[PDB]
């Protein structure tokens, strides 16, 4: 099934945070209506917030994060979960290698902010 | 229901994470076998990461995340989610007033680490 | 912070399954728009299925699980997951005494149908 | 990545319950510990449950899910929800065409019972 691809509320705030636990290089690209609008890098083995930054879902709402390393893509697991009808985060997990721990870029999507 | 209390696999390390968005000062305690662990402190309204820890879940594998503003404390929502039966994520949404976003502090605690 | 409401998509259909893990019995009441739309009552300590319905949200898409035993509300928890952004689970667990396993009446919301 | 598998704790009583929403009959096959521990079939579109036991997790905890339509496997998707750090939801959706919808059997695992 596709991994990593959320529907947002139409033109509203989010943020998005991304953590690295892997021995090789993590790059995390998130596109909002398909277009690239953070990027995120780096490699730690102890949960480095490898970057960090607000975004807006526009006028479609479509998020999709995506996880590379060394250029190839990894593995996605992702879902949505809803609290007290209210707030929302957006999960994924990623796997580069073959450990299957899926923490290698773990993203966290939030929202509303504010 | 008891919120913010979670059962992490013992003797295990796992990242801690809290964000703001709210016009109050919120105080993140991370509790481990009821002994704080770990303390953020911060303000903003634009979901900046107050804190970020990697801490040691002990004998216990009791983790109790409490969010306050100036000493009173937040209402707190809290679920875990498991991906591929590896990845886990404990989530806290907190409410210090009566807009019910649930935002006000936002903590995210992930394992396993490495 | 409230529990067992969900605000679903318009005028979609969705399953209401409810099951009893408990020595009282459960009374469930499904309320669309804030109006009983389905009331299952029944016993068991075994997970019995006491009672499965589907339901259409209607206009509002207002949909409150609501659980009581011998007429005294008991306390709920909730969440709503989604997976591969389609498949939605609304979920409620349900306290009527003192041993805090939630599994009093349990109650799975799933759509879409079909 | 690997779904429908989950570990649950050892020798444990759990509910499994199957959802069919598809013109295809779906064939839902409950292991533990490797072994075929229950399976139900049947073809609605309205949300029947096809199928509904109590079963236990066994030495080893390990329960999986497979879905097949006249032996062709579907595709999953899964994930785990512990709600007030006791209820415990195992989460399978299914698609066994085109559409993506994923609910052409839905499983729903639930624990503690009781
Ligand atoms: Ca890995
Ligand atoms: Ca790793
Ligand atoms: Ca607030
Ligand atoms: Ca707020
Ligand atoms: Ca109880
Ligand atoms: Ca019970
Ligand atoms: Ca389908
Ligand atoms: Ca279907």
């Amino acid at each position: 099934a596709t991994q990593g691809v959320f529907t947002l509320p139409a033109n509203t705030r989010f943020g998005v945070t991304a953590f690295a636990n892997s021995s090789g290089t993590q790059t995390v690209n998130v596109l909002v209506n398909n277009e690239t609008a953070a990027t995120f890098s780096g490699q730690s083995t102890n949960n480095a917030v490898i970057g960090t930054q607000v975004l807006n879902s526009g006028s479609s709402g479509k998020v999709q994060v995506q996880v590379s390393v060394n250029g190839r893509p990894s593995d996605l697991v992702s879902a949505q979960v809803i609290l007290t009808n209210e707030l929302n985060f957006a999960l994924v997990g990623s796997e580069d290698g073959t450990d299957n721990d899926y923490n290698d870029a773990v993203v966290v999507i939030n929202w509303p902010l504010g």
